[PDB]
Protein backbone atom coordinates (compact mmCIF):
# COMPACT_ATOMS: atom_id res chain seq x y z
CA UNK A 1 0.00 0.00 0.00
CA UNK A 2 2.31 2.76 -1.27
CA UNK A 3 0.99 5.58 -3.46
CA UNK A 4 3.24 8.02 -5.42
CA UNK A 5 4.30 10.78 -3.01
CA UNK A 6 6.66 13.80 -3.15
CA UNK A 7 8.39 14.50 0.13
CA UNK A 8 10.25 17.73 0.92
CA UNK A 9 13.39 17.59 3.10
CA UNK A 10 14.85 21.04 3.89
CA UNK A 11 17.92 21.63 6.06
CA UNK A 12 20.45 24.23 7.05
CA UNK A 13 23.93 22.78 6.39
CA UNK A 14 25.63 22.71 3.00
CA UNK A 15 24.68 19.95 0.62
CA UNK A 16 28.17 18.46 0.70
CA UNK A 17 28.31 18.23 4.48
CA UNK A 18 28.20 14.67 5.81
CA UNK A 19 24.58 15.25 6.92
CA UNK A 20 23.73 16.77 3.51
CA UNK A 21 25.02 13.59 1.88
CA UNK A 22 23.11 11.49 4.41
CA UNK A 23 19.91 13.29 3.38
CA UNK A 24 20.54 12.22 -0.21
CA UNK A 25 21.20 8.69 1.12
CA UNK A 26 17.81 8.77 2.82
CA UNK A 27 16.13 10.01 -0.37
CA UNK A 28 17.83 7.14 -2.23
CA UNK A 29 16.78 4.57 0.35
CA UNK A 30 13.18 5.80 0.40
CA UNK A 31 13.03 5.51 -3.40
CA UNK A 32 14.35 1.93 -3.47
CA UNK A 33 12.06 0.74 -0.70
CA UNK A 34 9.05 2.34 -2.45
CA UNK A 35 9.79 1.14 -6.02
CA UNK A 36 10.54 4.77 -6.79
CA UNK A 37 7.02 5.82 -5.80
CA UNK A 38 8.17 7.90 -2.77
CA UNK A 39 10.54 10.62 -3.96
CA UNK A 40 12.27 12.85 -1.41
CA UNK A 41 13.32 16.30 -2.68
CA UNK A 42 16.15 17.82 -0.61
CA UNK A 43 16.58 21.60 -0.22
CA UNK A 44 19.97 22.09 1.45
CA UNK A 45 21.90 25.15 2.60
CA UNK A 46 18.99 26.86 4.34
CA UNK A 47 16.84 27.01 1.19
CA UNK A 48 13.67 26.32 3.23
CA UNK A 49 14.95 28.47 6.11
CA UNK A 50 16.78 27.79 9.36
CA UNK A 51 16.06 25.14 11.99
CA UNK A 52 13.37 27.29 13.63
CA UNK A 53 11.42 27.71 10.35
CA UNK A 54 11.93 24.05 9.47
CA UNK A 55 10.45 23.03 12.84
CA UNK A 56 7.36 25.17 12.28
CA UNK A 57 6.95 23.94 8.67
CA UNK A 58 6.76 20.38 9.96
CA UNK A 59 4.33 21.55 12.67
CA UNK A 60 2.01 23.23 10.15
CA UNK A 61 2.61 20.56 7.48
CA UNK A 62 4.24 22.68 4.74
CA UNK A 63 7.32 20.48 5.18
CA UNK A 64 7.55 16.75 5.63
CA UNK A 65 11.05 15.84 6.91
CA UNK A 66 14.04 17.64 8.42
CA UNK A 67 17.05 17.30 10.74
CA UNK A 68 17.66 20.04 13.29
CA UNK A 69 19.93 20.59 16.27
CA UNK A 70 18.41 19.93 19.65
CA UNK A 71 19.00 23.51 20.75
CA UNK A 72 16.08 25.13 18.84
CA UNK A 73 13.81 22.32 20.03
CA UNK A 74 14.24 23.68 23.60
CA UNK A 75 11.92 26.52 22.52
CA UNK A 76 9.10 23.94 22.46
CA UNK A 77 10.36 21.25 24.85
CA UNK A 78 12.81 22.71 27.43
CA UNK A 79 14.23 19.30 28.29
CA UNK A 80 16.08 19.30 24.96
CA UNK A 81 18.30 22.07 26.36
CA UNK A 82 20.24 19.39 28.25
CA UNK A 83 22.54 18.84 25.25
CA UNK A 84 23.85 22.44 25.39
CA UNK A 85 25.55 21.76 28.74
CA UNK A 86 29.32 21.46 28.14
CA UNK A 87 31.07 18.12 28.58
CA UNK A 88 28.11 15.78 28.92
CA UNK A 89 29.51 13.10 26.60
CA UNK A 90 33.13 12.00 26.69
CA UNK A 91 32.96 10.74 23.07
CA UNK A 92 30.79 9.53 20.19
CA UNK A 93 30.17 6.05 21.63
CA UNK A 94 28.85 7.48 24.88
CA UNK A 95 26.70 9.77 22.73
CA UNK A 96 25.31 6.93 20.62
CA UNK A 97 24.65 4.75 23.67
CA UNK A 98 22.77 7.46 25.55
CA UNK A 99 20.78 8.96 22.66
CA UNK A 100 19.84 5.51 21.36
CA UNK A 101 18.84 4.32 24.84
CA UNK A 102 16.10 5.05 27.35
CA UNK A 103 17.05 8.67 28.11
CA UNK A 104 17.17 9.68 24.45
CA UNK A 105 13.84 7.95 23.85
CA UNK A 106 12.23 9.80 26.76
CA UNK A 107 13.01 13.08 25.01
CA UNK A 108 11.92 11.92 21.57
CA UNK A 109 8.62 10.76 23.14
CA UNK A 110 7.87 14.42 23.97
CA UNK A 111 7.73 15.38 20.28
CA UNK A 112 4.30 14.09 19.14
CA UNK A 113 2.51 16.43 21.57
CA UNK A 114 4.10 19.39 19.74
CA UNK A 115 3.34 17.98 16.30
CA UNK A 116 6.66 16.25 15.49
CA UNK A 117 7.91 12.69 15.18
CA UNK A 118 11.45 12.02 16.35
CA UNK A 119 12.50 9.30 13.89
CA UNK A 120 15.90 8.92 15.57
CA UNK A 121 18.99 10.93 16.48
CA UNK A 122 21.73 11.87 13.99
CA UNK A 123 25.13 13.34 14.73
CA UNK A 124 25.93 17.04 14.50
CA UNK A 125 28.93 16.56 16.76
CA UNK A 126 31.47 18.10 19.09
CA UNK A 127 31.59 21.84 18.62
CA UNK A 128 34.76 23.97 18.26
CA UNK A 129 35.31 27.70 18.72
CA UNK A 130 36.28 29.82 15.69
CA UNK A 131 36.79 33.59 15.69
CA UNK A 132 38.52 36.47 13.87
CA UNK A 133 39.69 38.57 16.86
CA UNK A 134 42.58 36.69 18.51
CA UNK A 135 43.63 33.12 19.28
CA UNK A 136 41.61 31.41 22.02
CA UNK A 137 44.01 29.13 23.91
CA UNK A 138 42.82 30.01 27.45
CA UNK A 139 39.48 30.50 29.18
CA UNK A 140 40.51 34.11 29.68
CA UNK A 141 40.72 34.51 25.90
CA UNK A 142 36.93 34.07 25.67
CA UNK A 143 36.39 37.22 27.71
CA UNK A 144 34.17 39.67 25.90
CA UNK A 145 34.40 37.80 22.59
CA UNK A 146 31.34 38.49 20.44
CA UNK A 147 30.26 34.89 19.96
CA UNK A 148 27.19 33.77 18.06
CA UNK A 149 25.40 30.93 19.84
CA UNK A 150 22.37 28.78 19.10
CA UNK A 151 19.02 30.29 20.14
CA UNK A 152 18.45 28.82 23.55
CA UNK A 153 18.60 30.01 27.12
CA UNK A 154 21.04 27.21 27.93
CA UNK A 155 23.52 28.13 25.19
CA UNK A 156 23.26 31.83 25.94
CA UNK A 157 23.83 31.37 29.65
CA UNK A 158 26.69 28.89 29.25
CA UNK A 159 28.79 31.19 27.06
CA UNK A 160 28.00 34.39 28.97
CA UNK A 161 29.25 32.62 32.09
CA UNK A 162 32.37 31.79 30.18
CA UNK A 163 32.70 35.55 29.65
CA UNK A 164 31.65 35.95 26.04
CA UNK A 165 29.05 38.35 24.67
CA UNK A 166 26.70 35.66 23.41
CA UNK A 167 24.67 36.55 20.35
CA UNK A 168 21.86 34.09 19.52
CA UNK A 169 21.53 33.89 15.75
CA UNK A 170 20.06 31.52 13.17
CA UNK A 171 22.67 29.39 11.46
CA UNK A 172 21.46 30.61 8.04
CA UNK A 173 22.63 34.13 8.99
CA UNK A 174 26.02 33.13 10.38
CA UNK A 175 28.39 33.32 7.39
CA UNK A 176 27.51 36.99 6.73
CA UNK A 177 27.73 37.86 10.43
CA UNK A 178 31.24 36.39 10.49
CA UNK A 179 32.45 37.97 7.25
CA UNK A 180 31.27 41.46 8.28
CA UNK A 181 32.51 41.13 11.89
CA UNK A 182 29.04 41.84 13.27
CA UNK A 183 30.04 38.90 15.47
CA UNK A 184 33.63 37.93 16.27
CA UNK A 185 33.19 34.18 16.38
CA UNK A 186 31.10 31.06 16.26
CA UNK A 187 31.05 27.46 17.47
CA UNK A 188 30.28 24.32 15.39
CA UNK A 189 31.80 20.96 14.37
CA UNK A 190 34.85 20.89 12.09
CA UNK A 191 33.01 19.39 9.10
CA UNK A 192 30.54 22.29 9.33
CA UNK A 193 33.39 24.80 9.79
CA UNK A 194 34.77 23.36 6.58
CA UNK A 195 31.62 22.92 4.45
CA UNK A 196 29.99 26.24 5.40
CA UNK A 197 33.48 27.77 4.72
CA UNK A 198 33.52 29.64 8.01
CA UNK A 199 37.34 29.17 7.88
CA UNK A 200 37.39 31.67 5.01
CA UNK A 201 36.49 34.42 7.48
CA UNK A 202 37.70 32.93 10.76
CA UNK A 203 41.51 32.92 10.99
CA UNK A 204 41.43 31.26 14.47
CA UNK A 205 40.19 27.78 15.34
CA UNK A 206 40.25 26.26 18.84
CA UNK A 207 39.82 22.51 19.31
CA UNK A 208 37.66 22.79 22.42
CA UNK A 209 34.98 20.08 21.83
CA UNK A 210 33.02 21.72 24.64
CA UNK A 211 29.44 20.62 23.70
CA UNK A 212 28.07 17.64 21.77
CA UNK A 213 25.03 18.42 19.63
CA UNK A 214 22.68 15.63 18.55
CA UNK A 215 20.54 16.16 15.52
CA UNK A 216 16.92 15.04 15.67
CA UNK A 217 15.75 13.49 12.40
CA UNK A 218 12.19 14.85 12.22
CA UNK A 219 8.95 14.10 10.40
CA UNK A 220 5.72 16.12 10.50
CA UNK A 221 3.25 14.20 12.70
CA UNK A 222 0.32 15.60 10.72
CA UNK A 223 1.86 14.28 7.52
CA UNK A 224 3.29 11.06 8.97
CA UNK A 225 -0.07 10.06 10.48
CA UNK A 226 -1.81 10.33 7.05
CA UNK A 227 0.62 7.74 5.66
CA UNK A 228 -0.11 4.04 5.12
CA UNK A 229 1.54 1.58 7.46
CA UNK A 230 3.58 0.46 4.46
CA UNK A 231 4.48 4.10 3.79
CA UNK A 232 5.52 4.61 7.42
CA UNK A 233 7.73 1.55 7.32
CA UNK A 234 9.50 3.04 4.28
CA UNK A 235 10.24 6.22 6.30
CA UNK A 236 11.30 4.45 9.50
CA UNK A 237 13.39 1.80 7.75
CA UNK A 238 14.97 4.56 5.65
CA UNK A 239 15.58 6.57 8.81
CA UNK A 240 17.33 3.64 10.49
CA UNK A 241 19.69 2.96 7.56
CA UNK A 242 20.46 6.64 7.02
CA UNK A 243 21.26 7.05 10.73
CA UNK A 244 24.05 4.46 10.46
CA UNK A 245 25.28 5.94 7.17
CA UNK A 246 24.99 9.37 8.78
CA UNK A 247 27.05 8.74 11.87
CA UNK A 248 29.71 7.03 9.83
CA UNK A 249 29.92 9.84 7.31
CA UNK A 250 29.99 12.48 10.06
CA UNK A 251 32.94 10.92 11.86
CA UNK A 252 34.93 10.27 8.71
CA UNK A 253 34.00 13.87 7.91
CA UNK A 254 35.39 15.28 11.13
CA UNK A 255 38.67 13.46 10.40
CA UNK A 256 38.80 14.80 6.85
CA UNK A 257 37.80 18.23 8.17
CA UNK A 258 40.69 18.23 10.66
CA UNK A 259 43.17 17.24 7.93
CA UNK A 260 41.83 19.92 5.62
CA UNK A 261 41.79 22.85 8.03
CA UNK A 262 45.31 21.91 9.22
CA UNK A 263 46.70 21.43 5.69
CA UNK A 264 44.98 24.67 4.69
CA UNK A 265 47.04 26.30 7.49
CA UNK A 266 44.16 27.50 9.66
CA UNK A 267 45.69 28.67 12.91
CA UNK A 268 44.57 25.84 15.18
CA UNK A 269 44.87 26.23 18.92
CA UNK A 270 43.91 23.97 21.81
CA UNK A 271 42.99 24.20 25.47
CA UNK A 272 45.83 23.25 27.86
CA UNK A 273 45.24 20.29 30.19
CA UNK A 274 44.41 22.81 32.93
CA UNK A 275 42.61 25.55 30.93
CA UNK A 276 40.13 22.76 30.25
CA UNK A 277 39.75 22.30 34.01
CA UNK A 278 39.64 26.07 34.47
CA UNK A 279 36.63 25.85 32.12
CA UNK A 280 34.82 23.20 34.19
CA UNK A 281 34.83 25.04 37.54
CA UNK A 282 33.53 28.17 35.78
CA UNK A 283 30.47 26.39 34.37
CA UNK A 284 29.71 23.97 37.24
CA UNK A 285 27.78 26.73 39.06
CA UNK A 286 25.82 28.06 36.06
CA UNK A 287 25.30 24.46 34.91
CA UNK A 288 23.86 23.88 38.38
CA UNK A 289 21.72 27.00 37.94
CA UNK A 290 20.50 25.79 34.56
CA UNK A 291 19.09 22.44 35.80
CA UNK A 292 15.87 24.13 36.91
CA UNK A 293 15.31 25.44 33.36
CA UNK A 294 15.95 22.06 31.65
CA UNK A 295 14.32 19.55 34.03
CA UNK A 296 16.13 17.92 36.94
CA UNK A 297 15.03 14.40 36.03
CA UNK A 298 16.27 14.95 32.46
CA UNK A 299 19.63 16.40 33.43
CA UNK A 300 20.24 13.77 36.08
CA UNK A 301 19.01 10.88 33.95
CA UNK A 302 21.20 11.92 31.03
CA UNK A 303 24.24 12.35 33.30
CA UNK A 304 23.57 8.96 34.90
CA UNK A 305 23.22 7.34 31.49
CA UNK A 306 26.39 9.09 30.35
CA UNK A 307 28.21 7.78 33.43
CA UNK A 308 27.14 4.17 32.86
CA UNK A 309 28.06 4.27 29.16
CA UNK A 310 31.63 5.41 29.83
C1 LIG B 1 20.86 24.23 10.80
C2 LIG B 1 22.02 23.21 11.01
O1 LIG B 1 21.61 22.06 10.28
C3 LIG B 1 22.29 23.05 12.50
O2 LIG B 1 21.22 23.24 13.37
C4 LIG B 1 23.29 24.17 12.93
O3 LIG B 1 24.43 24.20 12.11
C5 LIG B 1 23.79 24.13 14.37
O4 LIG B 1 25.00 23.52 14.65
C6 LIG B 1 23.93 25.62 14.68
O5 LIG B 1 25.12 26.07 14.79
O6 LIG B 1 22.93 26.40 14.78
Amino acid sequence: DIKPRIIRFGYGLADDSPTGKASAHFAEVVSKLSDGKMKVKTFGNGALGPDEQLINSLISGSGEITFVSTAPIASLIPEFGVFDLPFLFDNEKVADTVLDGPEGKKLLDKLPAKGLIGLNYWENGFRNITNSRHEISKLDDIGGIKLRVMQNQVALSVFKGLGANAIPMPFTELFTALETKTVDGQENPLSTIQTSKFYEVQPYLTLSNHVYTPFVFLASKKWFDQLSQDEKDVITQAAADSQAFQRKASRQGNEDALKYLKEHNVKVAEFSTEEREKIREKVAPIVESLKAKIGKETVEGVLDAAKKAS
